[PDB]
């Protein structure tokens, strides 16, 4: 099983590698579409910046140089004969950055809740995200925030395998093993990196309590565990006992014997509905149900029922799941509506401020087209009046306004592009 403990050794060097690579473009993504933008065109004050990103400047250019190193052991290729240890350990005394972040995480967090309520600041802090390129309807910033706390407590989880996949005859086992012990000490100083830390480890310790685990891991996709208890599966054919843990994001479903798999579904897929005591259906084979309800996986439009010894253990386990669903359908919705309240508000102000005759760009070109008005001039316009900064941003806009219904191509052949290609409101010609 050599080559098993080998191949399963680069996954752990390119997952360390890959994942940090998404991390120092996350950061680079925060100054530029925040820290930078602002830095320039002079309602989000600058004591309000201080707060909110604190030191992250200082933690980007301790992991530029990181990856450097990570690249440069790891070239040109992942290869097993390669060795990180050393890495971390030169590091080790350079992670301190994370001390402040960590510390000023909590007041940042209380100023970008008031921050939010005022609509003009939400917008800013919105639309910096949009012309930075990221998608506005997929991580707040909240979560973007918390990335750093996030990743220096993965090391130690990555470091943990890549030692298990190390043998002891390779030379990076002494170093592999210093590093993990450094790397646990360093989140285990820091307050808020520990209770992030022991938080991972609950969600690793279930998973090595369970025997056959599928899919990916549960530090992944998951945070905490929000209820764990026994129930009855009838499903078709297979009414067994089942253990099954209710996770955010997730629910998986085990055979108790310690745990063995046995099945799990996205909570996003998953969709529960209640039979009430007495109830006799195909869904439970033909049998009475009291004290249960029912789940759906409309992934695979299946369905099948569970059942619970007291009514009391029912309505907490439903209660349970409702919550998860409403936490992440509001906010999932919640930044989808956000969003396009900018969107529109940008869409008509720039329309507005296109219209009058100190920049008179919607100009009737040529067959004529009327009411036009061209990307290349848009964007240019755009970071004249300061609007924007660079010319990614520009493009960035436009296309969200093309996306979101207020312009789009005189031909409806075209996406956004910086070229002189023709766009048009849709208010001109009458699709809004």
């Amino acid at each position: 099983e050599s080559e098993r403990q080998l191949r399963l050794r680069l996954c752990v060097l390119n997952e360390i590698l890959g994942t940090e690579r998404d991390y120092v473009g996350t950061l680079r993504f925060l100054q530029s579409a925040f820290l930078h933008r602002i830095r320039q065109n002079v309602g989000l004050t600058e004591e309000n910046v201080k707060v909110l990103f604190s030191n992250i400047e200082d933690i980007l250019e301790v992991h530029k140089d990181f990856l450097a190193a990570l690249e440069y052991c790891l070239h040109p290729e992942p290869q097993s004969q390669h060795e990180l240890g050393n890495v971390f350990l030169k590091f080790k005394d350079k992670f301190c950055v994370y001390e402040e972040y960590c510390s000023n995480h909590e007041k940042a967090l209380r100023l970008l809740v008031e921050l939010n309520k005022i609509p003009t600041v939400r917008a800013f802090l919105l639309s910096c995200m949009l012309l930075g390129g990221r998608k506005t309807t997929d991580i707040p910033l909240e979560g973007y925030l918390l990335s750093p706390i996030q990743r220096i407590c993965k090391y130690p989880l990555l470091l943990k395998e890549l030692a298990k996949r190390t043998p002891g005859k390779h030379p990076d086992h002494p170093a592999v093993q210093s590093a993990l012990q450094a790397m646990k000490t360093v989140c285990s100083n820091i307050n808020e990196t520990k209770r992030q830390m022991e938080k991972l480890e609950a969600l690793e310790q279930l998973q090595s309590h369970i025997e056959g685990w599928e899919g990916s891991n549960l530090t992944d996709i998951c945070t905490q565990l929000l209820l764990q208890g026994t129930l009855l599966k009838i499903s078709a054919g297979n009414i067994q006992e089942r253990a099954f843990f209710l996770f955010d994001n997730l629910l998986v479903y085990c055979k108790r014997k310690l745990y063995i798999f046995r099945g799990r579904i996205n909570t996003e897929v998953m969709e529960v509905e209640n039979v009430e005591d007495g109830t006799a259906d195909y869904h439970s084979n033909g049998y009475t149900v009291t004290n249960g309800w029912k789940i759906h996986n409309t992934a695979k439009n299946k369905w099948f029922v569970c059942m619970a010894k007291t009514a009391e253990e029912k309505q907490k386990w439903l209660d349970a799941i409702i919550r998860e669903r409403e936490q992440r359908e509001s906010l999932k919705l919640g930044m989808e509506r956000d969003a396009y309240v900018m969107i529109a508000e940008k869409g008509e102000k720039l329309y507005h401020m296109m219209m009058n005759k100190k920049v008179n760009l919607i100009k009737d070109r040529r067959s004529t087209v009327p009411k036009c008005f061209l990307g290349n001039e848009f964007v240019a316009w755009l970071l004249e009046i300061g609007e924007i900064s660079k010319t990614e941003e520009g493009v960035n806009l436009g296309q969200a306004l093309l996306e979101n219904g207020i312009i789009h191509h005189v031909s409806d052949k075209h996406q956004f592009k910086n070229e002189q290609v023709m766009y048009r409101f849709r208010y001109d010609d009458g699709t809004y």
